[PDB]
């Protein structure tokens, strides 16, 4: 698998890079800040193959449900997808979807939709 941090190598619309919360990977987490159309878009995820990826979010979520809309490749491939909330804001759980993606280099862009986001340190991105 791959880590790729929330933080570099993305592309932030009304979000912004944290390190309030400990526990973190890299140098820090993302901080969406809009309840819909808050964004980030990793411009680079490489892939060996062609096929389903396990997209592993290491999240923080205090309380509540928050949901995203996912792209990959400009195509939005889910809706309203449910991140269920960690407890705390220093607690960094995991939450793996299975989402179809290329060999070579994609884009993924996780998007709020009404109930803002949770904070999102990384995705690790895996072969199925
Ligand atoms: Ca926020
Ligand atoms: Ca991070």
């Amino acid at each position: 698998g791959t880590t790729y941090e929330a933080e570099t190598g993305t592309t932030l619309t009304d979000a912004v890079v944290e390190t309030l919360y400990p526990g973190y990977t890299g140098s820090g987490y993302v901080n969406f800040n809009a309840y819909t159309n808050s964004a980030i878009e990793w411009n680079a995820i490489n892939n060996m193959t062609t096929g389903t990826k396990n997209v592993k979010f290491r999240y923080a979520l205090e309380s509540g449900t928050r949901n995203l809309d996912i792209y990959v490749n400009g195509t939005k491939v889910l809706s309203n997808e449910p991140f269920t909330e960690t407890g705390s804001w220093s607690t960094w759980g995991e939450k793996t979807i299975q989402v179809a993606m290329n060999s070579g280099v994609n884009t993924l862009r996780i998007v709020t939709t009404g109930t803002e986001g949770p904070n999102m340190d990384n995705i690790t991105v895996t072969a199925s």
